[PDB]
C-alpha cells in the first residue's frame, strides 16, 4: 500500500484503495508515463457487473441481503439471455456520481454527491437527443446560479450504432482557418468547424461564434442543430481596474459541458453522456485564453499594461496572466454566474482527499491535472502527494467518431 | 517505444533511450506514484556497462583502449573487490550523473562541469577546506560556474565521508516558547544538531549554518565557514521601496550536499554538486512556501492587497512581486541567476538536443514545470517519460 505524504503539514496516509485497481494505466516499474495526456465476452462483462452491483448494494448498506443476490442472478440470466443487461434507475444514478467521485483529473470532486441525472435511455432520434441537451443547458446554467448535471442517452448495444455527440463540448466556439494561415476564434476547434460546415452550417467570421451540435442517432450521419442563442448564457470580459480591458471584444460562455467521454458503468457502456459543472477561473483565464495555441492574448495584454516586453526576468508574462484571471473572476461574478478560483477550488479538494481517505481508504488523483496552471506551489495540493488509478464506474476518452 | 507529445506544436518524437532504464521506477500498471517525492561481484556488470558507456561517448568503442581498460577493472576487482576510476571517467561519470537528472530543469549546462578530485581527502579538516575551495571557485564573485567536490568513494568495512547539512549554504531555524520558528523550518532539524555539537546560536532570521563534517568512523565535527566565502543577497525591490526594510536576504550559491553520486558501481555519499539558483526557487518555494519562510501575507499586507478574500488573487500577486524582487536583487548584485521562463525555453532547446544525440531525455513533468506560471512555460506543454539512467544522483538515507 502506497504511502502519501503531506508536505506542507507533514501528513501520512496510505492509499489501500488504489490496490482494488481493475484496470490498467500506462506505467511500468522501468518508466513513468504520467504525464501523458492520452494514456489509452460475456464472462468479462459479468465480472464487470458483479463489482459494480456490489458497489451499489454497499452503498445502500444492503450488501449480501435478498435483494443483493437476487439482483447479481438477474444480472447473469439477463446476460446470458441478451447478451447484456439494464441498469435501474437508482443504479444509474449511484453510477453517474460514482463515475464523477472516480475521475482522477477532477479538482472539483467534493461536489460529487450532488449531481441531477437526466435519465434520456429512452431516446429514440437525433431530433429527440437535441431536445433532452436544450432541457440539461437550461437546468445546468439556471440563469447563472450553475447547477451540476449529467444527461445519459442509450447504452451501446449489440446490433445498432452508437448515439454520438461529435462535439466535444456542447458550448464551444468555432474556430475558422483564415487569411494567411492563422485561425479566427478558437483554434482548439478547426476540425469539427470545419466538419460542421461540410454538414450545412453556414459560417459566422467571428471569434466567439458558438458553433451548432452535430448530434449521430445510432446508424445515422450526424444531424446538424443549432443552439437558440437565449440558451446560451455568455459573460463579456472586462477587468475592475483595467477599463481599456473591455476594449478586447472578449468572452466566455457560461457552462462547461463535456460532450465527447464515453460513460462505463458496471461493464455498460454510454457513449453519449455529457456532464457539466461551473469553471475555475484559470481553465477560461489562463488555459483558453493565454495558451499559445489557443486564444494566445498574453502578449497582447501585456503591452496594453505597458509592461517590458522584451526581457522574460521582468515577469511580464506572470503579470499579464494574473490581470486576465482577476478579469475573468471579476466579469462571473459581475454576471452573477458560478466559478471558483484556484485557491477556493484547491482548498476544497484538500477536504475531498480528508473525506475519502476515511470513506475508502484513499482516493485516485493525477498531480498534474490537479495542481492549477498558475499559481501551482501557493495551493496546497501542490504539497500533496497523489496516486493516479483507474477505478470503474468511469469517464473514458473514446475515438472521434469521424 | 513510448510516444511523446509536444501540445504547443503538435510534434511528435519516440523515446527510445527509455529503453535502458536501470533502477526500477515506484510506478506499475496499477498506479502511478510519479508525484512521490522519496519513491559482492555484480559491481563488474555495472562498471562493464559505465566503461562502454565511457568508450562510446569518445568513439573509441571497439579498439584497444577500450579493450585494455576492461581488463584493469577486471583485475582491479578481482584483486581487490572494488576499483578507482580515472580521472577522466570520474569527470565523464559526474556530468553523466548530472545529465540524468530527471528533476533537473538546468541541463543544457550539463557539458560545462568542474570536476574537483577529493578522493584522497583523509579528514573532516580536509573536506573543510575541498569544500571551502568548491565554495570560493563556485562563487567566483558572484559569476557562478557549476562545480561538483568528489570524496572517497564508500568501501566495505570503512565508514563514509558524509555531509550533514542537505546544502553548503542553509540557514538557522529556531524554535520558541511556543513552537513557532524563526529562521528556515526546513533547517529545524540540523539546526538543533549543530547546536547539539557546539556551536553557539544567533538571534536573526538568516542566520548561516556551520557545516557538520564526518570523516570515517569518527562522530563529526563542526565547522565555522569564513563569512566573506559566503556571499549573500539582501531583497529589495525596484518599484516597491519598503521591500527591503523586510529585511529578507537569500544565498548566491545552491550546493546540494546530502546527496549520493552513484558511477560504474562506485557510490560516493560525500559528492556536493552546486550551480545557479533559477529565481523560483528563491522567491516561490524557499519564501513562500507555508512551511518555509511564509511571507506571502506579510508581503500582500505591505502591498494593501485584499486578503479578505481569495478571488482576489492576492496571493498570486504577492508571489509575483516577490520573484520579481528576487531576479532584480540577484541582477543589481551581479550574481548569476537564470528565471523560469529562460529557464525552461532553454530545457526544451536541451530536450530537442537529447533527442537527437540519445533518442530521449529522462523528465520528471512535476519537477520541471515551475511552481508558478507552469502553462506560461513550454515545458507545461511538454509530454515528458521518467526513468533512471546510471551515473546518477541518487537520494540517500540521513546519517543517523
Ligand atoms: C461542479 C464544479 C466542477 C468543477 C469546478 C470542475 C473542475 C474541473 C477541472 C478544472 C478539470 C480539468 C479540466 C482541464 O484542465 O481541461 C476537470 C476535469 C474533469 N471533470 Fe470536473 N469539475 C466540475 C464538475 C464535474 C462534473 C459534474 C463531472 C461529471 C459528472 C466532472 C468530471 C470531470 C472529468 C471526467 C474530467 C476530466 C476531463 C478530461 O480528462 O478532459 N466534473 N474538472
Ligand atoms: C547550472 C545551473 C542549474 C540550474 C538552474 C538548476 C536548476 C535546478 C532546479 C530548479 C532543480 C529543482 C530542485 C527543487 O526544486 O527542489 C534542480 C534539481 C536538481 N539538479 Fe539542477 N540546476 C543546475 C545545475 C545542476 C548541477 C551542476 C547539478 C549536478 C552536477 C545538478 C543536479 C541536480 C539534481 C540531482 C537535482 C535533484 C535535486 C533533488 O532531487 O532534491 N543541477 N536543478
Ligand atoms: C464538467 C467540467 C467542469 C469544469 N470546470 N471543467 C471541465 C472541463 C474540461 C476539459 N475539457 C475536456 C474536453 N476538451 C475537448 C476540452 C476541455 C468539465
Ligand atoms: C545544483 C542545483 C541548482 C539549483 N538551482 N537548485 C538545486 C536544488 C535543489 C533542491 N534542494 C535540495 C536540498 N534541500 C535542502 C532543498 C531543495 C540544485
Ligand atoms: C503535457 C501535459 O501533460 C499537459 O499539457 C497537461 C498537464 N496538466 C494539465 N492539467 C489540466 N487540468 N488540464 C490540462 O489540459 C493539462 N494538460
Ligand atoms: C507533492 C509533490 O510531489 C511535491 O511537493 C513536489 C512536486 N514538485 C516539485 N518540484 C520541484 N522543483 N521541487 C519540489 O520540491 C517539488 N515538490
Ligand atoms: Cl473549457
Ligand atoms: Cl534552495
Ligand atoms: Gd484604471
Ligand atoms: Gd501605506
Ligand atoms: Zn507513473
Amino acid at each position: 500500500f502506497p504511502r502519501v505524504k503531506n508536505w506542507e503539514v507533514g501528513s501520512i496516509t496510505y492509499d489501500t484503495l488504489s490496490a482494488q485497481a481493475q484496470q490498467d494505466g500506462p506505467c511500468t516499474p522501468r518508466r513513468c508515463l504520467g504525464s501523458l495526456v492520452f494514456p489509452r465476452a460475456p464472462e468479462q462483462l459479468l465480472s464487470q457487473a458483479r463489482d459494480f452491483i456490489n458497489q451499489y448494494y454497499s452503498s445502500i448498506k444492503r450488501s449480501g441481503s435478498q435483494a443483493h443476490e437476487q439482483r447479481l442472478q438477474e444480472v447473469e440470466a439477463e446476460v446470458a439471455a441478451t447478451g447484456t443487461y439494464q441498469l435501474r434507475e437508482s443504479e444509474l444514478v449511484f453510477g453517474a456520481k460514482q463515475a464523477w467521485r472516480n475521475a482522477p483529473r477532477c479538482v472539483g470532486r467534493i461536489q460529487w454527491g450532488k449531481l441531477q441525472v437526466f435519465d434520456a435511455r429512452d431516446c429514440r432520434s437525433a431530433q429527440e437527443m437535441f431536445t433532452y441537451i436544450c432541457n440539461h443547458i437550461k437546468y445546468a446554467t439556471n440563469r447563472g446560479n450553475l447547477r451540476s448535471a449529467i444527461t445519459v442517452f442509450p447504452q451501446r448495444c449489440p446490433g445498432r450504432g452508437d448515439f454520438r455527440i461529435w462535439n466535444s463540448q456542447l458550448v464551444r466556439y468555432a474556430g475558422y482557418r483564415q487569411q494567411d494561415g492563422s485561425v479566427r476564434g478558437d483554434p482548439a476547434n478547426v476540425e469539427i468547424t470545419e466538419l460542421c460546415i461540410q454538414h450545412g452550417w453556414t459560417p459566422g467570421n467571428g471569434r466567439f461564434d458558438v458553433l451548432p451540435l452535430l448530434l449521430q442517432a445510432p446508424d445515422e450521419p450526424p444531424e446538424l442543430f443549432l443552439l437558440p442563442p437565449e440558451l446560451v448564457l455568455e459573460v463579456p470580459l472586462e477587468h475592475p481596474t483595467l477599463e481599456w480591458f473591455a476594449a478586447l471584444g472578449l468572452r466566455w460562455y457560461a457552462l462547461p459541458a463535456v460532450s465527447n467521454m464515453l460513460l462505463e458503468i458496471g461493464g455498460l457502456e454510454f457513449p453519449a453522456a455529457p456532464f457539466s459543472g461551473w469553471y475555475m477561473s484559470t481553465e477560461i483565464g489562463t488555459r483558453n485564453l493565454c495558451d499559445p495555441h489557443r486564444y494566445n492574448i498574453l502578449e497582447d495584454v501585456a503591452v496594453c499594461m505597458d509592461l517590458d516586453t522584451r526581457t522574460t526576468s521582468s515577469l511580464w508574462k506572470d503579470k499579464a496572466a494574473v490581470e486576465i484571471n482577476v478579469a475573468v473572476l471579476h466579469s462571473y461574478q459581475l454576471a452573477k454566474v458560478t466559478i471558483v478560483d484556484h485557491h477556493a477550488a484547491t482548498a476544497s479538494f484538500m477536504k475531498h482527499l480528508e473525506n475519502e481517505q476515511k470513506a475508502r481508504g484513499g482516493c485516485p488523483a493525477d498531480w498534474a491535472w490537479i495542481v492549477p496552471p498558475i499559481s501551482g506551489s501557493l495551493t496546497p495540493v501542490f504539497h500533496q502527494e497523489m496516486v493516479n488509478y483507474f477505478l470503474s464506474p468511469a469517464f473514458r476518452y473514446q475515438p472521434d467518431p469521424w
